[PDB]
């Protein structure tokens, strides 16, 4: 909330009373509008009494700002004498800054509780307008810190006791004599709530092309609780600013046009920020309503999926809901030979002087071992496919010399391809086809064997391939049939178990295999545009990308899902990088990174930043409750930043939780990264307390921080760059109220430098 007294000719608003301020002279003591040149101002004469304006808050006001924060700001000139006193009094404190031009002509500042001046300007510049500015920060040991043209010049102001209770601009002395002209003053309250408990899960942004338009998200819970509860039904829902974050217009049900019958919820808004287009696209899961994310309980038959709408920020209108579920959430037969090897082979009887032809739809997640083979009674035909260390899809052949490189282009690499075998009686060789292109043509190796083999064929050679069919043909018939994009997505009387249509199971060691994926999530926070990646390869500059959840079964991990047509059409990424254990039990130890948030570095890498739920130890590795990771290729693929967890955000909770990163940009050029997260209460414990505020000047190598925002209740953030001085912060506090903090980050930033 806003309170303010802005100097105007305008006969509508052309005096302090006129804009609800309370006179408060002594004596001779007056004021008066001046028209100096052009700039209108309140003439403060504080001559032979006291001369000043207040303004009056109720006890929750000032309670607000106690928990919240505040921050007062005035332009004025000081042209004579002392006691020039712009402050708040809540009842119980103040923190006084005393502002004089002293006995050699120049301008300076003392502060109550405080012994010593400080000497602002000199010269000329003592008697011309200058911005002053206090800064509340909350805390146990709260204070405020006072800037001089965006200088810090004194911090840690210890507030000291006052029954007074007002904010106050003017000549607070009958005894000294001051005179000044103000331009303008701003009080504001933090912390408004713009989103009320038991809704959760907040998401901002702000448009750049028309400032001041800022847009936030979060779900409508009715029933207060996660998706996935039958006879509850949980929705998006919007307001947005058009004054830079501190009036609201009308909550929006975003996606209720979409829940007619009651059947869905909805989750983790996900909102990106196009400059190009000036819109606002959004991204939210969709989940049955009696099925979601947690427990597992959501299955791939089930209508998960995800959806986004768009806002115009020129117009104000926001377009209908669109799904984008076949793009992103992924339908096929996973199998992760991590460990072991998994193998599905059927006895055929092809004849060898007639051609055949089998089609198989792949994907190579990981690693090597990965093969498709047709043996025909006289020859076998295998395709080995790998990931190299470089990142590349190869493939061998048996009986052939030298590996093929069939792509290079990440993007690419990660893709399904659709591999084709066409054999020639004829010739009594095979010609390699994959996407339509003639490869090469190789004979094989001798064999006796006749049947058609999928999977991943060696325990000592890690690779996780998913299929999405598997065709053998001879004489135009189907011999062999096996669609797993069509069985992944079918109800469970559906039979699906390869073992069970007449496939034989071979395997060693330890695997994991399953039909998904069971869903997809975009996760709360924001996303991006990018704008740096002229020397990333592969990549394209305007890419929306957030970093979206994907459940396969029973275990999370993030990938990027992306568009690079503005929206239109989307992509998705590989999963992190995380390493795995096989415990005794032949149960997985791994990790499952969940909700995470995005920036992009300014030479194009993308930083990532994860939470790591349930289990946090991998072959006795500790990797904390939060885990950063990189990418060199626009998102496509990440690797994990050993020794970048929750260790280098000082003084972090310890407990999982949403955490927010975004960019800073200064009007000089110069840019920074600004992270948001509770710090636990006290300081580096586990709890949902007190929102902290970490820097990063060195591309995340290394964080600065905490600046503390909140006191009390902190749970899930997000920050966003409102303007070259200011980000705007969401936060979920006391009972999960979301309320919005406008940080001046240009002004904070100076604590953390030399003193
Ligand atoms: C999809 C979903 O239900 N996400 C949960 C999330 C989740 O339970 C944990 O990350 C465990 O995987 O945590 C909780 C949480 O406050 O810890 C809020 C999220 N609620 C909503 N996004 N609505
Ligand atoms: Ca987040
Ligand atoms: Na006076
Ligand atoms: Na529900």
């Amino acid at each position: 909330a806003l309170f303010d007294y802005n100097a105007t000719g305008d006969t509508e608003f052309d005096s302090p009373a006129k804009q609800g301020w309370m006179q408060d002279n002594t004596n001779n003591g007056s004021g008066v509008l001046t028209n100096a040149d052009g700039m209108p101002a309140w003439l403060v004469q504080g001559i032979g009494g006291r001369a000043q304006w207040t303004y009056s808050l109720s006890t929750n006001q000032h309670a607000q700002a106690s928990s919240f924060g505040w921050r007062m700001t005035t332009e004025m000139k000081v042209l004579s004498g002392g006691m020039i006193t712009n402050y708040y009094a809540n009842g119980t404190q103040r923190v006084l800054p005393i502002i004089s031009l002293d006995s050699s002509g120049n301008l300076v500042v003392e502060f109550e509780g405080q012994t010593g001046r400080t000497v602002l300007a000199t010269g000329t510049a003592a008697t011309e307008y200058h911005k002053f500015e206090l800064v509340f920060l909350p805390g146990s040991n709260p204070s405020a810190s006072f800037y001089f043209d965006g200088k810090l010049i004194r911090d840690n102001i210890q507030p000291t006791a006052s029954k007074q209770n007002m904010i106050v601009w003017g000549n607070g002395s009958s005894n000294t004599d001051g005179v000044a002209a103000y331009r303008d003053i701003k009080f504001e309250i933090q912390g408004d709530v713009i989103f009320r408990g038991p809704d959760r899960i907040p998401s901002i942004v702000a448009s750049s092309v028309t400032p001041g338009v800022v847009t936030a998200f979060a779900e409508k819970r009715v029933g207060g609780g996660d998706p996935g509860a039958l006879s509850n039904t949980n929705d998006i829902i919007t307001r947005t600013s058009r004054d830079g974050g501190i009036t609201w217009d009308t909550e929006l049900n975003l996606t209720e046009q979409i829940n007619v019958s009651d059947e869905f919820d909805f989750s983790d808004p996900r909102p990106i920020y196009d400059p190009s287009s000036n819109t606002v696209l959004v991204s939210y899961a969709r989940w049955p309503t009696d099925a979601a994310q947690n427990g597992d309980r959501i299955k791939p038959w089930m209508p998960n999926g995800i959806f986004y709408s768009v806002y115009d920020v020129a117009s104000g209108n926001w377009q209908a809901p669109i799904d984008v579920t076949d793009q992103v959430k992924e339908r096929s037969f996973q199998i992760a030979g991590w460990g072991g090897s998994e193998l599905y082979r059927r006895n055929t009887s092809l004849n060898s002087q007639q051609d055949w032809q089998s089609n198989a739809k792949i994907r190579i997640v990981d690693g090597a071992a990965n093969q498709i083979q047709v043996a025909d009674g006289s020859r076998k035909y295998v395709v080995t496919l790998s990931i190299d260390e470089s990142g590349g899809l190869v493939a061998n052949l048996n009986g052939v010399s030298a590996p093929i490189i069939l792509q290079s282009e990440h993007a690419k690499v990660h893709s399904f391809h659709d591999y084709e075998l066409q054999y020639s009686a004829l010739n009594h060789t095979t010609t390699l086809f994959v996407d339509g292109q003639q490869i090469t043509t190789w004979a094989g190796e001798v064999s006796q064997e006749n049947n058609i083999q999928f999977g991943n064929a060696d325990a000592q050679i890690d690779g996780r391939l998913h299929v999405q069919k598997i065709v053998l043909t001879q004489q135009g018939h189907n011999l062999v049939e096996f669609d797993a994009f069509y069985l992944a997505q079918q109800t469970p009387e559906v039979e699906k178990d390869l073992e069970k249509l007449g496939w034989t199971k071979i395997k060693t060691g330890n695997t994991m295999s399953l039909y998904g994926n069971a869903s997809v999530n975009p996760g709360p926070g924001h996303g991006i545009t990018l704008t740096r990646q002229q020397n990333i390869s592969g990549s394209q500059n305007g890419r929306l990308i957030y970093p979206a959840i994907v459940l396969d079964r029973f275990f999370l991990n993030v990938m990027s899902i992306y568009s690079d047509d503005g929206g239109s059409n989307w992509q998705t990424g590989s999963t992190l990088p995380i390493p795995f254990r096989w415990k005794s039990s032949s149960i997985l130890e791994t990790l499952e990174p969940s909700e995470a948030d995005m920036v992009e570095l300014q030479n194009g890498d993308l930083l990532l930043t994860a939470r790591l739920d349930f289990n946090q130890i991998v072959n006795g590795v500790n990797y904390s409750p939060r885990q950063q990771f990189l990418s060199k290729d626009g998102g496509i693929t990440w690797s994990l930043l050993e020794a970048n967890n929750a260790n280098v955000f000082s003084n972090i909770s310890t407990g999982t939780v949403d955490a927010s990163i975004t960019r800073f940009e200064q009007s000089d050029g110069s840019h920074f990264l600004l992270f948001t997260n509770p710090q636990g209460n006290p300081a580096g414990t586990n709890g949902r307390q007190n929102l902290g505020l970490w820097f990063s000047f060195d591309e995340g190598v290394t964080w600065k921080g905490p600046i503390q925002l909140v006191n009390g209740a902190s749970a899930y953030s997000d920050i966003y760059q409102l303007d070259s001085e200011n980000a705007i912060v969401i936060v979920e506090t006391d009972n999960s109220n979301m309320r919005i903090l406008r940080m001046p980050i240009t002004l904070l930033k100076q604590k953390l430098t030399l003193s």
